[PDB]
């Protein structure tokens, strides 16, 4: 047992493992005639349908303790997690408008006829920088938290 | 308030409706001189900026529910429904492989090294066969408990 | 302001973002139709710039210092120890680039009618790249740690 | 032991070496039946092993004299390459943006909308000149105290 | 006046500003009707020619230091820069050379003309090896007088 | 053997030329058919070419110093006017290139309804270009000339 930071870093580590054993799998499955494998087949799926109950553990446990760990006011670290895609998502958004309305936008490669923005691109910049000052704060204060805390 | 059910419903929905919106705010976003907006961006933006805060609020309820109730014996919804997640990779997993060997390149000489399955094809597909059936058991069951909950 | 290493790490990432973000912007912006304005003021985003750049600049010089100043463990800074895990994914790529240079380099690898072989125990590599990784993590886990508990200087 | 400027060129050629190395145990690594490695693999393999372990020293010991050597009045050398690098990336910066001003592309019909510069390049490329000669000092500077200073 | 060092970098730069200012002079050559030059040609086609008398100088003068600094017993500085050069010619020699004999080229039946080493790359290799010590010990030397010596 | 600066100039130019040759031949000769042997010697090859390599690097070397010592002109070594006439050549290629920049790029320019402009006198960079060419050729001249009466140091 150990901090639910420790614990994100495992899965991370986990799944790429998983990701990179599924492939050598794969490949050693046909084998030149003649010969045997690189690395035993067998043994590499049994390798790998360990990481897997191992995996879904620390995904169980950490969703527990996210969903009861305490972030603020009325506010668990589940729900925090959520907000902080959102303000990606949010964030992204902007910025894809805002550089609509300059950026391959204010491109006019042969017209006798202008191009106009049908909004305050300066405006819609502030709330994309905004958006982008939130989700950071957002990400850090998690980041904290995930470090002082025990994964359940 | 209604069924979790219903919340998820609700969810797709919304995220859909965002994702064209979003779509149609873009297009929108420029024009040439003496054309107007087809449909006003400040308006479709904000429209937006709704859907978002009603989709936030759904996935933190989604979220909270799933957390909280029972599936069964020691197991939350939420833990259910990250088995199924591993049902599903694992499922993928097995059939991959599976084909992966039943897969052939026809050579043109008996003289050209051959590759061979270096496992048993039989077998692994019984592995996957399993596999789905306990997606789908634990999938429909999921899908039942869904129906029968109150979103908190 | 004064924080902790990890969030100055954090806050050099994102300035480093916007620096290329706004960069971007700048050189669009830097022409515009005959009529008509920049949608965004060159010269202002252009000290908006120049200012992240001191900024930025700011965060490496005090970062560095403090990175070459805590220590991590008995005769290590932290500089110290973040230059052995880059030496560590370095030499975790090289054996796991090996390994399957030994195996995969084998099955996309004929259509004629010879044998290949490897010249070594592809077995031995993978188990080599294998400890290099665990290493790695474990010194990248234990500096995020303390990364998170050491105050800028 | 040894001066700093030469430890540069020693870590530069390792690097080298290993490069090269790396790259002859890959050509190395595989054959058909009845070939020989035209070195011998696992030698290659241990010779670079060293290279590492050689070269992470020179890092370690490099690093910690520029951290250590005082450049200026309250300025490291470590600090000193820092400030190098971004005066680099600074002159990039107004050198890009010079020529983008400069940069040109030309129509058919005088009737067609033409983008004009935004901005005095004449002051742009001041600015890039200036922080030219900035580098070059600062540069010198650096290399020569390189040179009269011994390898911690 | 400086070190001959100092020089060397100075030349660099301004080839490089000469180089840059070609550049730009020949985009602002031509025009169609009513633009402006976005620097003024004249201008900058004498700030040109005023680089040109300047590197013309300090090839000169680091031509006559170089001819005229003493290297080592009997050799001066411009003799041991051409054996520099010489030394990199031969180790680039046999790096070719030798990853000539071990890059390889596969074949379909074994009963196909294989071309197979004619020297053992074992040797090519060290001789290669040695090649490339003396070059960095030599350019490393040179480095230094070049450091500790005045610009005539 | 000591002989005339120009005859060194030529040997060296011929040496580059055999090693060159040489270092083509090597490789194609240093893989062979399964069954026989090089077309030529390798190993006999490669001696050849060492050889080679120590002779150029003697010309160069005594080139080099004869160059720095004999006198060209009044305060010129002949070093000094090797570098004069390399620069005439840059000089030259810059006017010429500058000058066709502000013609050619006109006649194969247009397809479009606005006229191109020129922002200099190309008349006048001709003349600058024509007078860096009969200083380049002058310079030449007289240096292919003392070339000739000057003995290799």
């Amino acid at each position: 047992a150990m901090y639910l930071a420790e614990a994100l870093a495992q899965r991370v580590e986990a799944q790429r493992r998983y990701s990179e054993l599924n492939q050598l799998l794969l490949d050693v499955a046909k084998v030149q005639e003649g010969d045997q494998p690189a690395e035993n087949p067998h043994e590499i799926l049994t390798e790998l349908e360990e990481l897997t109950t191992r995996i879904n553990d620390l995904v169980r446990r950490i969703n527990r303790t996210n969903s009861v760990t305490e972030f603020s006011e009325g506010m668990t670290l589940a729900d925090a997690l959520s907000v902080r895609d959102a303000l990606l998502k949010k964030r992204t958004l902007y910025s894809d408008l805002a550089d609509q309305l300059t950026s391959r936008q204010d491109r006019y490669s042969r017209s006798e006829i202008k191009y106009v923005a049908t909004m305050d691109a300066r405006e819609i910049r502030k709330k994309a920088d905004l958006a982008a000052k939130e989700y950071r704060q957002l990400d850090v204060d998690i980041q904290r938290l995930n470090w002082q805390t025990e994964l359940q």
